[PDB]
């Protein structure tokens, strides 16, 4: 089974694709977590890549999808994945589909700006394997804490505010086409499309794509 997660930044695509990861046995392949993992390992991706993040901005689409087609000829990889924040272009989609790359689901988070902004304010992150909590809406067990390693959570820099609403107003304009993208691919027969009530709950919301995807 292959998957992708379409939605603004901070619609909860990270936390639902850890469910479909653990039911479904597909990995999650997340561009944002492995191009912080390159920042984080000193590879000269990582290098190009850190100001670019910091700063609100899309890493290039020919940088992106090369570690994409790299990852997903990966072996935990050959029966099934989930993308989530990729593609994020419409030359990201193109290029996926002259590989010859169809999907099985498309699965939209429909999310307004207004609750992501207010929302981001509380993620925290574990940086070295990339858990993510939410100080509110989904905590740790240890406040301040990671679940796995008990060490400190920490706050993303991309996640100040600012930053913030630039990341969104380019998530509009480059990003959301990708809604009718993958509409249209679901008219011609190439992928199932659905979209789930984002502002929902956690578990209310791992319910609705559990009823979707069996
Ligand atoms: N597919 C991609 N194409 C280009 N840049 C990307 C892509 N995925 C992640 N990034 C970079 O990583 C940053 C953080 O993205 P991501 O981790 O998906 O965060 P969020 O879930 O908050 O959108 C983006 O702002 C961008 O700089
Ligand atoms: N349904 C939800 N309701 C409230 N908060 C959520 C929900 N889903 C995720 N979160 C929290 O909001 C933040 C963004 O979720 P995340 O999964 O990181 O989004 P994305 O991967 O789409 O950027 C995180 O801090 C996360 O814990």
């Amino acid at each position: 089974m292959r998957i992708i997660l379409l939605g603004a930044p901070g619609a909860g695509k990270g936390t639902q694709a850890q469910f479909i990861m653990e039911k479904y046995g597909i990995p999650q392949i997340s561009t944002g977590d492995m191009l912080r993992a390159a920042v984080k390992s000193g590879s000269e991706l990582g290098k190009q890549a850190k100001d670019i993040m910091d700063a609100g901005k899309l890493v290039t689409d020919e940088l992106v999808i090369a570690l994409v087609k790299e990852r997903i000829a990966q072996e935990d990889c050959r029966n099934g994945f989930l993308l989530d924040g990729f593609p994020r272009t419409i030359p990201q989609a193109d290029a996926m589909k002259e590989a010859g790359i169809n999907v099985d689901y498309v699965l939209e988070f429909d999310v307004p700006d207004e609750l992501i902004v207010d929302r981001i304010v509380g993620r925290r992150v574990h940086a070295p394997s990339g858990r993510v909590y939410h100080v509110k809406f989904n905590p740790p067990k240890v406040e301040g804490k990671d679940d796995v390693t008990g060490e400190e959570l920490t706050t993303r820099k991309d996640d100040q505010e600012e930053t913030v609403r630039k990341r969104l107003v380019e998530y509009h304009q480059m990003t959301a086409p990708l809604i009718g993208y993958y509409s249209k691919e679901a008219e011609a027969g190439n992928t199932k499309y659905a979209k789930v009530d984002g502002t929902k709950p956690v578990a209310e919301v791992r319910a609705d794509l559990e009823k979707i995807l069996g």
